[PDB]
């Protein structure tokens, strides 16, 4: 049975509520990105209207064989009206196609579901800017504040630097980058643009990655793995097995590998910088972990939170526990009575 969290009241509609059959009362299904979690379901013989960026409906189309007729794709900052209800999709500066839904009710109650975010001052002056929030709901990954990460653009300055000097020292050091779903696109962008190369990988990445409408991306991506020197491989294959695997199939054109591991926050962020992140190396290989986010870090989504100042406030995660549900409903008190609320 679908969850009182992802119904929108006073509508017929749901948000990434496709793994409950079918939902007694939805006249339309939005989806906010393609991730797993919230697609769960969803299928071939899906038959109800799903509502979605162009991105996430590429997706559908292409890889989770959706039908056309069922796939509504909408603009982004343009007022929309479905089923009698005006709507707008927001940037959620997620992973691509990802997006925030202003719900405005009939009743007068404006709602704000923000999807998956990594919360940013700039959407202080998007359409949010306007009028009131009545009721958040909200991606509450990293709420705590010994959830700290650095900038995006500091992780990839260091994922440049240490690539370019690896290879500039050894020409024939290949570089791979693990993924396991969409989002972090710009790891391996990055790293391939500074080494002059195409990034090679599988067919069916190649797919994902064309679903995405990233600028010229034709000059960037390629399936032969041979005239690349940066490999995008499953998230599973990053580790000494792994990678000792892949450079035997690589025909002796390589003597090194230097790989990246993005994850989100873990434990050693409570204790190093970015600046002296060090690999895990065997031999001929040096594994990095770094912590590229594409979620707000407390203090990120504090700010967001204090200025948007919803008189009512729903966590969309971490919502199973006793202990995590007071830990939040804590936090909103003090942010609320801080801003003087
Ligand atoms: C806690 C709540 O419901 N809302 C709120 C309102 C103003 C500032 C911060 C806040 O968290
Ligand atoms: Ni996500």
């Amino acid at each position: 049975t679908c969850p009182f969290y992802k119904k929108i009241p006073g509508t017929g509609f749901t948000v990434d509520a496709f793994q409950y059959g079918v939902v007694e009362g939805c006249t339309a299904y939005f989806l906010t990105h393609f991730h797993s979690d919230h697609y769960a379901g969803l299928s071939k013989h899906f038959t109800f209207p799903v509502y979605c960026s162009e991105i996430t409906g590429n997706l559908l189309k292409n890889k989770l064989h959706v039908q056309e007729q069922y796939i509504h794709p909408l603009p982004l900052d343009t007022e929309c009206i479905v089923n009698g209800v005006k709507v707008v999709l927001l940037d959620a500066n997620h992973c691509p196609g990802a997006v925030m839904i202003l719900f405005y009710l009939p009743n007068g109650t404006v709602i704000l579901h923000t999807g998956d975010f990594r919360a940013d001052p700039s959407m202080e002056r998007s359409l949010l800017a306007d009028q009131k929030v009545h009721m958040l709901y909200l991606d509450t990954t990293y709420c705590s504040p010994e959830y700290t990460f650095p900038s995006q653009q500091e992780v990839i300055r260091f994922a440049i630097n240490t690539a370019f000097e690896a290879v500039t020292l050894n020409p024939h050091a290949l570089v791979v980058c693990g993924t396991y779903s969409i989002g972090k696109e710009k790891v391996f962008l990055a790293i391939a643009d500074v080494l002059g190369s195409k990034v090679g990988m599988s067919q069916e990445k190649y797919k994902t990655l064309q679903c995405l409408n990233i600028p010229e991306i034709n000059s960037l991506i390629t399936t032969d793995m041979c005239s690349s020197l940066v490999h995008l491989l499953p998230m599973m294959q990053i580790n000494f097995k792994g990678l000792q695997s892949h450079l035997k199939k690589c025909g002796g054109k390589y003597n090194q590998i230097l790989a990246f591991r993005p994850t989100g926050w873990t434990h050693s962020n409570k204790f190093t910088r970015i600046a002296d992140v060090i690999p895990q190396t065997k031999g001929n290989i040096s594994i990095y972990g770094i912590p590229y986010s594409e979620h707000s870090s407390y203090l990120e989504m504090k700010r967001f939170v204090q200025w948007l100042k919803p008189q009512k406030i729903i966590p969309t995660v971490n919502v199973g526990t006793w202990k995590s549900r007071s830990t939040m409903e804590k936090y909103f008190r003090e942010w609320k009575l801080e801003a003087g609320y």
